[PDB]
């Protein structure tokens, strides 16, 4: 495999604001390809707290999502999310919550790229 990391952003759905679940994720992010087939691997932070999370392409096409480190001591999860050289950002769709602190929300947010997905090796 050969990879490298990556800069990105969770902005508010329709605006540049950043999300505030830009703080739920690690930064940076990392781009690794294996045997031709590339991922955008993140790591969601305080994990317990994420009911479910989907990610799209700028087409709408949802994206394969496979957990590769559960750390539960630490509450992250580490994944992997199938992308595509060229891709600039993924529509992620969540729902968060957290019911000691009275917390459902569902929310679309637009996670942005520094750069594209590169092509690597």
């Amino acid at each position: 495999a050969t990879s490298q990391p990556i800069n990105f952003q969770v902005q508010k759905d329709g605006s540049s604001e950043k999300s505030h679940m830009d703080d739920y994720m690690q930064h940076p992010g990392k781009v690794i390809k294996q045997n031709n087939k590339y991922y955008f691997q993140t790591v969601l932070n305080n994990a317990s707290f994420w009911k479910e999370y989907k990610f799209y392409n700028a087409n709408n096409q949802e994206l394969a999502t496979t957990v590769v480190n559960d750390n539960k001591k630490a509450d992250t999860r580490t994944i992997n999310v199938a992308v595509e050289p060229g891709y600039k950002s993924l529509t992620t769709k969540v729902h968060i919550v957290v019911p000691q602190i009275n917390y459902n929300h569902r929310y679309t947010t637009h996670l942005e790229f520094e750069k594209a997905i590169p092509t690597l090796a």
